[PDB]
């Protein structure tokens, strides 16, 4: 019914028939990417026909391509073959993973690298990671996969304790050829485990911690319908799902009276880059994009009850395509549920002697993934006032090296010959603005400071000045808490009952941004990472900060493409990028496994609304 | 028993009982500002002889006194005159502010102000507010008030929706006598109500919430002894309450294997100031420490079970004194909690096939205080992995004004007709470091961008610096969110296994700090609220930022007085005094009640453990 509802596994069954059919899906094919188009702009078309997107891989070499179906119709709506080394390999595949350390099993050189520092290949883990675009003239055409080395002394042994330093392999997963094993020396391998399991490492388990109860006798206060359709405390909104981008929210709503008023049309991480700051060879060239190059969707974590969701809890399974075209159902990959938040508003005066207060309470859509030891929690949340932010949660273990004896600028120890190279996580949120329709624009409010003086005599007055971005060339913009810069997406068109504009207001975290040097590699491929804010004109083809392949590819494709159009951007259908990271100096309390640590941003409503929209709350 | 104890109603009755006895409590004597001092240095001399300070003040306009009493000893310690043209006057007494509105009754000037603008003088309120600034001549040694109208139309109106604004009016609390009254010119007083408990405001109550129940089946993980200490999960800690700085947190510790390691000594919010930005002369004087000048913990509120705080609360019922001497209990003042804090840490390994999750949660001690049309509430929390944070939270009613036909540079339109000023809200975090000991020192800690070339080839490293601050001349810093600019306080004796200084660190939220000009009198007054973190050495009477009698002070007290010492801080008994607040341009949102608004700051662990300390936390 609704053309916002999840794909079906009967769609996905849909496609990889579509494909079949048009003979685009045999044995050497592989579906890298599968996922449900979104509406086009307007009520084109007089019903809805499902679109899906997929880029097929071919295993033997050939072209891959990017094909459009509709499943409604049976139909391919059309069909590209794709020139890699110009345009970019498509997403790795959870197959070609496993290849690197069985192919590095049988080489000579990666056994003599093994044998040189007497470990036995048979325990040696090799974590594949995605490999960039450096100066390898060979990788030129070349679907590759670089490895570095960890060792697990027992079946339930933790590998990232054990790295293997000074060493790192370069694979052709396609040609199936080891292309370059790199042995700058050898590293001792850090000898301590981290078993975080292990009752020696955790010493007796506390029996201090009391249980903790919550519940909701009458169930919870949101309801679903359509599968995904969410409505709550005055909110409506799709929950939606895509296996690059995880979970993603549509059609954002607040009803205000007799009508529904539309915020975001479109919220989502559209990328998510790991920079590693070691300048060691080893490391040096490291940088994985979870969402562009590996899909973040396709590992989120089956969450469970009581364990990673607590309370009452509504769960989605999405389901995701395979490999060869087949629907796998994530179970329990989605969490939704309401929580109490504290104190809403509080007042007690003096003069009426009367005392109210007000707890308030917020909606929370999540969802958890691991990439290789990393494992992020992305959580959205829609509060009683209005306010929508979201959370991203990084845990897991960190990634390691060895320490050098001498010390390091880049590295710190977590136990003894034990290191952690320095890195960042830097989000990159694509938010598709509908502040009370489409017509909207971006002003960047500053605090502004005032001068003693002529209409300031005691030098006590401090003002703010707000700048409209008129073009997408004047919308990179950077942060500046000092001045407690912010950005208000309004309407023009649309204004509350004192005749101003309606808008809302996004709070950043203010966080560095990507700290590589601007011509790096690096710099290039993550330039969105660069700058806190990016505005641009919506678009249909316009879907990631990094462009729609990311693998294996050079700059030139995404939000630097995009801007320089520089189209008008003041009252239109427009779209906000904002850049928020965290920026990680590994510290011993984060081995052997880390605790949480947090980054995201906020959007509060601005003169949006006439007055409070939370006076009708009860005092329960 | 514990030195640290909370004071009793009975000791608050000796020592009025001494002063009494001793000819220092007459019928024109009254106690500003009564409390239990904190034991010096050095607990070797058996069972601790408990003190009080007090701050007397005469309302004849005889010389004030700052009196030092011993309940144990029942005998007068100290009682000196105080000059407060000189050091200061005393907080503004409770029954002060009740005078203003009567004198003001009587006055001719101010009878025919409202007469001209049809207000019957038997509805209106007057709010009672600090001198704000000090520079007028016969102010001098004058013990003044000021005061601004706002008009109550019946008993159970919310007056602030009624400013009566181009009129304010200066009076002389002790002589009784109404100094000044200024009429600018007519304003039209605001029409609309803001009665946010009126049907024909709120509506119709929602009825789509439903219950959400938050219990303890087994009470609560902490336990409470000595009526103030607290243990929970390896924290130790003593709850204080003073009618100052509200809520103290005294001997922080840790508890790691087979010691009690001390991170912080004593944590409060030693002042709170709100500036106001709006350069009318009926307000460009407006400014007002909550801490300081009025005492928050004296207008604590008695937090409702179920309301303010929800779940398995242990309250704490802190008692102070009143004008005269006389003890007054705060009934359920200050709550104390454990709540679920989502995940703490979470790993699937495909290597080990070992999949990990475990839940957070933290302590929390608060309470909440109501200072005219504001409400602030003061929350401590304590976490699972060794993280100390504070939060306050601003809501109640906006201080009002009229908006001015033409608009406003300074104050934004709530209302028809109806203006909120631009103004901050500062707080100063006092933190009596211990890290694993007094001997202590802080380091400001940098990103550090690298350029592209010899060491770093392929430009991604990046790197940190640490400076660390020796003499308080060099304590005085700004944040720097750019360069994720952070303080390390560390012990330089006292290292973890890794031979590394343990130490915490500081994170702030890196708001914008005062903005009125620098020659303005706020921020000679509130100079602390000018710079984000200061270190300073140590000493006893070195309690406020801002010194000890804050009331129409000329400047200059406080922390720029303790800096100019120059004292030696690295490697010493030092205190990291950190300014963080909210810059507020009221919404049409923030009325007829604004949502809670909230800032705060945290303390991270950093190589204080020698691994994660929270590998003990059981599943569950
Ligand atoms: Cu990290
Ligand atoms: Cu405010």
């Amino acid at each position: 019914a609704s053309p916002f509802r999840l794909a079906s596994a009967g769609e996905i069954s849909e496609v990889q028939g579509i494909l079949r059919t048009a003979g685009l899906l045999g044995p050497e094919k592989r579906i890298a990417y599968l996922g449900v188009l979104d509406p086009a702009r307007g009520a084109g078309s007089e019903a809805e026909d499902r679109r899906f997107r997929v880029f097929i891989h071919d295993v033997s070499g050939a072209r891959p391509q990017e094909v459009t179906v509709s499943v409604t119709n049976g139909t391919v709506i059309s069909a590209v073959e794709l020139d890699t080394a110009a345009t970019g390999e498509l997403p790795v595949l959870e197959e070609e993973f496993e290849v690197v350390e069985q192919l590095l099993a049988t080489d000579e050189r990666w056994l003599k690298a093994l044998a040189a520092r007497n470990l036995d290949v048979s325990k040696v883990r090799v974590a594949p990671l995605s490999a960039g675009v450096f100066e390898y003239a060979e990788e030129r055409g070349r679907r590759i996969l670089r490895g570095l080395a960890f060792v697990q002394d027992f079946p339930e042994d933790s590998a990232w304790a054990h790295p293997v330093d000074g060493l790192v392999a370069y694979v052709d997963v396609v040609s199936k050829e080891v292309t370059r094993v790199i042995d700058t020396g050898v590293f001792p391998v850090p000898a301590e485990h981290g078993n975080y399991t292990d009752p020696e490492l955790t010493g007796p388990l506390r029996t201090t911690q009391k249980p903790i109860s919550i519940t909701q006798p009458e169930g919870p206060s949101f309801t679903v319908t359509g599968g995904n359709h969410i409505e709550w405390e005055k909110w409506s909104l799709d929950v939606g799902f895509d296996v690059r981008e995880g979970v993603v929210l549509h059609n954002i709503a607040f009803r205000d009276g007799d009508r529904l008023r539309p915020i975001i049309n479109r919220a989502s991480i559209a990328e998510m880059v790991v920079p590693y700051g070691d300048p060691s060879p080893i490391r040096s060239w490291q940088n994985y994009f979870a969402t562009g190059e590996y899909l973040v969707g396709q590992y989120a974590n089956s969450l469970e009850l009581g364990c990673d969701c607590l309370g009452d809890i509504t769960y989605l399974s999405p389901v995701i395509s395979d490999a060869f075209g087949n629907p796998r159902e994530i179970r329990n990959g989605i969490c939704m549920h309401e929580e109490d938040w504290g104190i809403l508003a509080k007042h007690s005066d003096l003069w009426s002697g009367i005392n109210y207060t007000r707890r308030n309470r917020r909606m929370v859509i999540s969802f958890f993934t691991t990439i290789g030891n990393y494992d992020y929690g992305f959580y959205w949340y829609l509060y009683l006032d209005g306010t929508i932010e979201f959370e991203a949660k990084a845990t897991g273990v960190v990634f390691t090296s060895a320490f050098p004896e001498g010390g390091s600028d880049n590295i710190s120890q977590l136990a003894p010959g034990l290191g952690a190279p320095f890195h960042q996580h830097i989000f990159s949120a694509r938010l598709d603005m509908a502040i009370d329709g489409f017509t909207n624009r971006v002003e960047e409010e500053d605090v502004v400071r005032q001068t003693m003086g002529p209409g300031n005599e005691r030098g006590n007055a401090f003002s703010r000045k707000r700048t409209v971005l008129t073009r997408e060339s004047e919308a990179v913009r950077e942060a500046d808490a000092r001045t407690g810069r912010t950005w208000i997406i309004s309407n023009p068109e649309s204004k509350n009952r004192l005749n101003e504009p309606v808008g809302y207001k996004l709070h950043a975290h203010n966080q560095p941004t990507l700290l590589a040097d601007p011509g790096s590699s690096i710099a290039r491929r993550a330039a969105f990472a660069t700058k806190d804010l990016w505005v641009t004109r919506y678009a249909d083809d316009e879907r990631y900060p990094t462009g729609d392949f990311v693998n294996q590819h050079s700059g030139g494709a995404g939000l630097p493409s995009y801007i320089a159009q520089d189209r008008d951007i003041d009252g239109q259908d427009i779209v906000v990028w904002h850049t928020f990271g965290l920026t990680h100096f590994p510290r011993v309390e984060d081995w052997p496994i880390m605790p949480v640590d947090t980054v995201g941003f906020k959007l509060r409503p601005e003169g949006f609304f006439d007055r409070s929209p939370v006076l009708d709350v009860p005092a329960n």
